[PDB]
């Protein structure tokens, strides 16, 4: 709902006589950039009623449990789904159920069915003769998509994770000798993206696009794809996700106006140089 599933334990996890129950949210995911978000209520946020709820993984959701064998394992959730969107904070809260949910936002493109599994758990609070329950969220990801319009600056010079990289946008960029800058098409409905460079240092994409009309005029006043394309949607516009130097741009239905934008990439140079280089991007949107 809302491009947004939510595993609420607000309310569901309280002793009672009858307890322990099981609450299974069972999360299905098969189409792209939803945000999962898990809410598991605080240790002591009611006075007596969760003194022993206990969250697993602790370092959830960078941390995730799969089931190998008959157990419950812990595995890095970016090594699961390359491109996966871990930001830092929580409406300005760190990231952990230490402070009450986690959220994490599930990339355009999933090659293989992925299962894991957060354990919100108070099945060992104890009131008189009541017990809490047990909180359980499984996260069921099919394979979805198919490459993201866009382009991935790989790290290579020329042609496990390395292969995801590769595989992923539909123009890559090899860091020597490139020929070939960035183009970018979208049209109404699609999604795009850009896997920037690893030594990336800062870019204007995609809060400063200037438009242009098959010349550059570079005084031309800049202005984000949000504010030039209403209702779009960017996807880690600060860049601060863990682990992946990306971004992502949904373009709306209602959309069908042409546009010709660019932005740019400055990258890390050796200290000693006293010029920096900026590379253009290139977006179009609804290109006739
Ligand atoms: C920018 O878009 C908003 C919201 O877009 C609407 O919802 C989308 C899902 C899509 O279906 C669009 O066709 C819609 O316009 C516009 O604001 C709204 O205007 C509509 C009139 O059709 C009205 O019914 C809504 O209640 C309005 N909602 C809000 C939050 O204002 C807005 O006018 C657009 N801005 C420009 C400059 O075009």
């Amino acid at each position: 709902t809302n491009k947004e599933y939510v595993c609420d334990f607000t309310d569901q996890l309280k002793p009672t006589e009858s307890g322990p129950k099981v609450k299974k949210c069972e999360v299905k995911v098969n189409e792209p950039l939803i945000k999962v978000k898990i809410i598991c209520p605080l240790k002591g946020s009611v006075e007596k009623l969760y003194d022993n709820i206990e969250y697993v993984p602790k370092k959830s959701p960078y941390v995730v449990l799969t089931k190998e064998e008959t157990k419950l394992k812990e595995k890095l959730l970016s090594k699961l789904i390359y491109g996966l969107l871990i930001s830092p904070t929580v409406n300005e809260k760190e990231n952990n159920f230490k402070e009450g949910v986690i959220e994490f936002t599930l990339p355009p493109v999933v090659h293989k069915a992925t299962v894991f599994y957060f354990i919100c758990d108070n099945s060992k609070t104890e009131d008189d003769n009541k017990k809490g329950n047990r909180g359980i969220v499984e996260v069921y990801v099919e394979p979805y998509g198919n490459k993201i319009n866009g382009c991935a600056f790989l790290d290579e010079d020329e042609e496990n994770e390395k292969i995801k990289m590769k595989t992923f946008f539909t123009q890559n960029i090899y860091k020597k000798n490139n020929i070939y800058p960035c183009y970018m098409k979208l049209y109404s409905g699609d999604i795009g993206g850009i896997l920037f460079p690893k030594n990336i240092k800062s870019t204007t994409c995609f809060e400063e696009m200037i438009p242009y009309n098959k010349e550059i005029k570079w005084n031309k006043e800049n202005k984000s794809l949000g504010n030039l394309v209403n209702n779009s949607v960017v996807y880690n516009k600060e860049m601060n996700a863990k682990y992946f130097n990306v971004q992502y741009v949904h373009i709306p239905t209602s959309y069908k106006d042409t546009l010709n934008l660019f932005c740019s990439i400055i990258l890390k140079e050796e200290e000693s140089n006293l010029i920096s280089t900026s590379y253009l991007v290139y977006v179009s949107i609804n290109e006739e």
